[PDB]
């Protein structure tokens, strides 16, 4: 049952399945795995495709003709599996030095590397066929309030997406850029730190067409936030270009657990809006196998992010699909929600003395919204207790 094929168009980073289990406090609980083993593992697995940070499949200080090797194995198992790479990014957080930064980092020798770091990484992102390539500012950010001048630091920000802007269209390239949030950590606090950020950011660029949005299941969890709620935001902008499945329980460090797990009434709620928009992006699994696991232990929890995606979409399209729940979305009104407040106008609504004068008050104040009849359908419906 739930058997994932590649139509359902799920793919993992290579830094996922990949991640050898090392945290702040411990040492690695798993051997490397080589790039081409992970493609061809989540292609047995059924997985749509594969994304990678420059530095996942190139070492870090590699000479040209190690790079080429490198990029010439994947290529092949690319090739032989039917594999895409709808995605990709640059590490701008890993090398010390980062370590303040990168696009805003406050040494502009530092600046300028990264950038030129970033375009030789968008340069192999085309020629395997990305479509988009996100920008994750894991480094840009603050430990105390006088290390970063936060108006500076967005006019270099600024600077650096413009220029990425200029590169790709100058090149004639058919890539788009999606900004990552996340709140905190590693930093004490992160530069554009929630999808809202980030896109009023974007609003500021020259191109502004050419960037969005690849917001994280659990960053916005990191700071309390409704992450169904911050998704409809972003595809009301059109600017979902891209998305980041996982789990998280609450505001606590970054625990990229499996999708599903966390907070799963979200994780319905957001398959269900998902599902319901026509969102046809990558579902991408940012995610990282637990350290108590070994390589078993890895493969199961990667497939578990896809079965629990093909669950929770069976659920939502139930729920929509039932007489007795459109019956209580009439009862509570989201019909009327749909209906414009004052297309008869402005001045309409000012002569209109059943909008205010001759109101009723009293009575609609009386009308129950049937919202807990409804949430429970919800709740029957992901809990398989009805069909
Ligand atoms: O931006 C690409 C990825 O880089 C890092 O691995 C981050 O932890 C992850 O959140 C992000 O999606
Ligand atoms: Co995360
Ligand atoms: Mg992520």
């Amino acid at each position: 049952n739930y058997q994932p094929t590649p139509e359902d168009r799920f793919t993992f980073g290579l830094w996922t399945v990949g991640w050898q289990g090392r945290d702040p406090f411990g040492d690695a609980t798993r051997r490397a795995l080589d790039p081409v083993e992970s493609v061809r593992r989540l292609a047995e697995l059924g997985a749509h495709g594969v994304t990678f940070h420059d530095d996942d499949l190139i070492p870090f200080g590699s000479s040209d003709s190690e790079r080429e090797e490198h990029v010439k194995r994947f290529r092949q198992a690319l090739d032989d599996t039917g594999m895409k790479v709808p995605m990709a990014t640059t590490n701008l957080f890993t090398h010390p030095v980062f370590k303040d930064g990168g696009f805003t980092a406050n040494d502009r020798d530092v600046r300028r590397y990264a950038l030129r770091k970033t375009i030789r990484n968008i340069d192999l992102a085309v020629e395997l066929g990305a479509e988009t390539y996100v920008a994750w500012g894991g480094r840009e950010g603050a430990e105390s309030g006088g290390a970063k001048d936060v108006r500076d630091a967005l006019d270099r920000m600024k600077e650096a997406f413009d220029l990425l802007g200029e590169y790709v269209t100058s090149q004639g390239y058919d890539i788009r850029f999606a900004i990552e949030p996340k709140p905190n950590e590693p930093r004490g606090d992160i530069l554009l730190p929630t999808v809202g950020h980030a896109l009023a950011f974007i609003e500021r660029l020259e191109r502004p067409e050419l960037y969005g949005v690849n917001p994280e299941v659990g960053h916005e969890q990191m700071a309390g936030l409704n992450f169904p709620h911050g998704i409809a935001q972003a595809l009301w902008a059109g600017k979902l270009f891209h998305i980041d499945l996982n789990g998280q329980n609450g505001i606590k460090y970054d625990q990229d657990l499996r999708f599903g797990a966390g907070d799963l009434r979200a994780a319905f709620w957001l398959v269900d809006l998902l599902e319901s928009a026509g969102y046809s992006g990558p579902r991408h699994f940012d995610f990282k196998p637990p350290r108590t696991e070994d390589f078993d232990g890895v493969w199961a929890s990667a497939a578990g992010c896809m079965r629990n995606y093909l669950i929770l979409k069976e659920r939502a399209a139930a729920f929509r699909a039932d007489p007795e729940v459109q019956e209580a979305l009439r009862a509570s009104r989201l019909d009327e929600l749909a209906r414009p407040t004052a297309a008869d106008g402005l001045q309409a609504l000012l002569d209109d003395r059943s909008a205010f004068e001759e109101f009723d008050v009293d009575a609609a104040a009386a009308r129950g919204m049937a919202f807990e009849r409804l949430d429970q359908l919800a709740m029957d419906h992901l809990l398989g207790a009805r069909g």
